[PDB]
């Protein structure tokens, strides 16, 4: 039972994540996050091997779960009456991405650099597990103070990884590309990059590029903080209008503005307890 193996503790964020309280693991006083999803809210379902029903985000957490520590991994999962309960990793000390730029405003180049680098590492080791996340954004993304570490969080609006066109999408519609909002299709991969493109320039920049469907629509990038011509480059790429034009994750990471990154704990000791 969950009552035994774990001692429950207060809401995180008061609802920011949904349904996800702070706990313990009573046998190790390992820091937990435990989040509830109640079966009549779930839209997308799936089947784990020995066919039990179970929510997609399951099946995607139980996929990308492997030791790689750039995604919160599910350490356990239980089964009730009218819900699904996750016992997840719970960083300590830990700050969510947004926060983090709120209270700090634009993040230097190099913080920037080492962040979507990371983030960058997360998403292609998710995409090798077959996994979409489909909800890349400042909000999902914690920070492991100590380790200088990012991590990604809440895959309740993934979806398994395929070639061919999603016509579903459930995610945040500022983070959504052109295709999306046009014609309500899109392809994973480039759709990822698009939304890579806004959360980049949330960084840099302090906020989003655009707030409307009509300004998502026309992918004019207007600039409101000092980037290095290297850096908009980049995020215009990632921006593309059409699908074909974006960059591939390589094309990304060799990209002039992202060569040498700093080492996530490097990043921690210059800019984490600054
Ligand atoms: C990896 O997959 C998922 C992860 C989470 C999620 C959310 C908040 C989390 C905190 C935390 C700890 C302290 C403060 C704030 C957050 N620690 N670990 C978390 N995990 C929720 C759904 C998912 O599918």
């Amino acid at each position: 039972p969950l009552e035994s193996q774990y001692q429950v503790g207060p809401l995180l964020g008061s609802g920011g994540f949904g349904s996800v309280y702070s706990g313990i693991r009573v046998s190790d006083n390992l820091p937990v996050a435990i989040k509830h999803v109640e079966k009549d809210r779930i839209s997308d379902w799936g089947e784990l091997p020995n066919g039990t029903r179970v929510p997609m985000e399951v099946v995607l957490l139980k996929k990308v779960s492997s030791g790689f520590s750039g995604v919160i991994r599910l350490l356990d999962w239980f089964e009730r009456p009218d819900s699904f309960v996750l016992i997840l990793e719970r960083p300590e000390p830990v700050q969510d991405l947004f926060d983090f730029i709120t209270e700090r405003g634009a993040l230097q180049e190099e913080l920037a650099r080492s962040f979507f680098w990371q983030v960058l590492e997360a998403v292609r080791h998710c995409h090798n597990c077959g996994v979409l996340h489909r909800d890349i954004k400042d909000e999902n993304i914690l920070i492991d103070l100590n380790r200088g570490e990012l991590k990604l969080i809440d895959f309740g609006s993934g979806a398994l990884l395929k070639d061919t066109v999603y016509t579903d999408f459930d995610g945040t519609r500022v983070y959504s590309p052109p295709e999306w909002i046009r014609y309500h299709r899109y392809h994973g991969r480039s759709a990822a990059v698009w939304s890579l493109g806004i959360l980049l320039y949330d960084m840099v920049c302090g906020d989003i590029p655009f707030e409307h469907d009509e300004e998502i629509i026309r992918g004019q990038v207007f600039f409101r903080q000092r980037v290095s011509s290297e850096c908009q480059h980049l995020i215009r790429w990632c921006l593309a209008l059409r699908p074909s034009d974006r960059p591939t994750f390589e094309e990304i990471q060799n990209h002039p503005w992202m060569q040498d990154v700093l080492l996530p704990q490097e990043t921690a000791e210059i800019h984490l307890h600054s």
